[PDB]
């Protein structure tokens, strides 16, 4: 029972952080976005300040839901239902 | 223009880090979603393990930019304009 709606569709912190992370490329044909860059923590600790991983601390993934566009039909060009994702957008550094 | 249906299908870090946030609404009843949790950094420093601000190291904002539909025209149920927008999830600790 559809709820059809038309829409017009017209910085280094992840290297510095003490908790840094590199940036994956999340890449689908069927959604719009097609794509999203998502985090992922590069070690389990934190870096100290001599440089090393401190293990004492956590690196941890900074997660939201966002809102993306689902092809429907699947492949269809201009017809879309919503959709809710969870996402990692960056790491943080937490005491355990 | 594209269809699209509405009928959706699909951890305290800001207080343990040591750049700790707040969150606050973003609300705004022309867009959908019309509530956006963003953060703000607690602090200019990073907390060290005592639990005392240190300013050699900076609280800094992790943003993204998202995709939300905003009314067009305004009060529209059923016609939208897709957006992009920047939104601040949570906040990292990094080093000068
Ligand atoms: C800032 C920019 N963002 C992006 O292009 C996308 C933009 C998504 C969008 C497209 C069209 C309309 C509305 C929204 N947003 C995301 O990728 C995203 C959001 C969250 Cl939330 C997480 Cl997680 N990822 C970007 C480029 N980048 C290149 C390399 C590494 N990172 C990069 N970010
Ligand atoms: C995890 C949850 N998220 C949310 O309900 C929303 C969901 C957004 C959405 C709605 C409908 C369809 C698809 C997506 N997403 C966001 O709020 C969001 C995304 C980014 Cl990116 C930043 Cl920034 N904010 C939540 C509740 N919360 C209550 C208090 C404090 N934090 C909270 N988070």
């Amino acid at each position: 029972f559809p709820r059809t709606v038309m829409v017009n569709l017209n910085s280094d912190y992840y290297n510095r952080s003490t908790s840094p992370w590199n940036l994956h490329r999340n890449e689908d044909p069927e959604r719009y976005p097609s794509v999203i860059w998502e985090a992922k923590c590069r070690h389990l600790g934190c870096i100290n300040a001599d440089g090393n991983v401190d293990y004492h601390m956590n690196s941890v993934p900074i997660q939201q839901e966002i809102l993306v566009l689902r092809r429907e039909p699947p492949h269809s060009p201009n017809s879309f239902r919503l959709e809710k994702i969870l996402v990692s957008v960056g790491c943080t550094c937490v005491t355990p």
